[PDB]
């Protein structure tokens, strides 16, 4: 009944090697440890993923190439996803870390597993995208299929989880839900409310397009509402939740305007179903704030309520100028006309009827 935590000094150091977010893993783990939250969790070392396990989703041609590299401009290995030395070993560690976490759920060893360094949702079966060379969220879902018959994927990252959606857009065994910013020119440019899946998977893909400024209350209402209709019509067996913190105020991305307390309520709501739950990270470019967010969340997963003062630890200096765990919203307008949010929620409502 104690949450599993995918930790390991070799793993955390492996993660800190990704140039896009230098040292974010240490910072997150460290802050979580400074609150001594690992004290109330089942620390589990992650096993590196095998070439046969990655092959359950990615193609050999792609996997062979990722390896060779560790005409790249043919697999999406360029600006966003560089042909860096070691990415292969890097991806394997993150894929295996999520697979290792999934196995625990299908062994009753716990009702919740955590891997903050995971959540790379943009990767396609044979192509790297938006900083992702391998899709651990899919590997994790394909692993949960072994025991669970209906998996629900909720993506709370600032960006549309296109990679995971495409992977399952033709099936009704796995349903994806994504609340993300949608606007022309904003990566990856997919996921409008009209997007609902294809073929035998029609309606088993839910997309909530949102605009800048949205704050905690407006966001929870929207999320709580949709997660409601979905638990109704789908009646999931297990849940995979991606929690990219690039939605939180202060992120250089400067779009949404959330705080960890908003996402927290959404997390509570999902945990209330007591279904098996695999927690993942994702985007998050204000390093200190990402740690503030995932630590607080690790805290709602445990029922505990953390101190407002940031405990002294290796990265204590990065929490200035106030040195607290709370995040204050920025002073800028919510651009979500309340009438459009309703149109969308109805359009959703209607679409869920079609489910069994
Ligand atoms: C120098 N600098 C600040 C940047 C340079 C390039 C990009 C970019 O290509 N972006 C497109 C892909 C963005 C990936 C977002 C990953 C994510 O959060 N997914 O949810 C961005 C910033
Ligand atoms: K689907
Ligand atoms: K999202
Ligand atoms: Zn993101």
């Amino acid at each position: 009944l104690v949450p599993v935590y995918i930790y390991s000094p070799e793993y955390v150091s492996m993660c800190d090697s990704l140039a896009k977010i230098p040292k974010r893993a240490s910072m997150v783990h460290s802050l979580i440890e400074a609150y001594a939250l690992h004290k109330q969790m089942r620390i589990v070392k992650p096993k590196v993923a095998s070439m046969e396990e990655m092959a359950t989703f990615h193609t050999d041609a792609y996997l062979q190439h990722l390896q060779k590299v560790s005409d790249s401009i043919e697999y999406g290995l360029g600006y966003a996803c560089p042909a860096t030395e070691g990415i292969f070993d890097y991806a394997a560690a993150i894929g295996g870390a999520t697979i290792t976490a999934a196995q625990c759920l299908i062994d009753g060893m716990c009702k919740v597993a955590i891997n903050w360094s995971g959540g790379w949702h943009h990767a396609k079966k044979d192509e790297a995208s938006g900083f992702c060379y391998l899709n651990d969220a899919v590997l994790g879902i394909l692993r949960l299929r072994r025991k669970f018959e209906r998996i629900l994927y909720v993506d709370l990252d600032l960006h549309h989880g296109d990679g995971v959606e495409d992977a399952f857009s033709f099936t009704s065994k796995v349903m994806t839900v994504s609340l993300h910013k949608f606007s022309p020119g904003f990566f990856p440019g997919t996921g409008d409310v009209s997007d609902v899946g294809l073929g035998k998977g029609r309606y088993y893909s839910v997309n909530v397009p949102i605009q800048d400024g949205i704050q905690d209350e407006k966001y929870y209402q929207i999320c709580e509402s949709v997660l409601k209709e979905v638990y109704q019509a789908f009646n999931p067996k297990a849940v995979v939740l991606q929690l990219g913190a690039d939605t939180i105020a202060g992120d250089p991305m400067c779009s949404f305007n959330m705080t960890p307390v908003g996402i927290g309520k959404c997390l509570k709501y999902i945990l209330q179903w007591q279904l098996a739950t695999l927690i993942l990270g994702g985007g998050g470019y204000n390093l200190a704030n990402t740690a503030r967010c995932w630590t607080y969340l690790t805290g709602v997963i445990l029922g505990k309520t953390l101190s407002s003062e940031i405990p002294d630890h290796e990265f204590f200096t990065a929490y200035g100028p106030d040195y607290v765990l709370e995040i204050t919203p920025s002073c800028r307008p919510d651009r979500n006309e309340p009438h459009r949010i309703q149109q969308i929620l109805n359009y959703i409502k209607g679409n869920l009827k079609h489910v069994v």
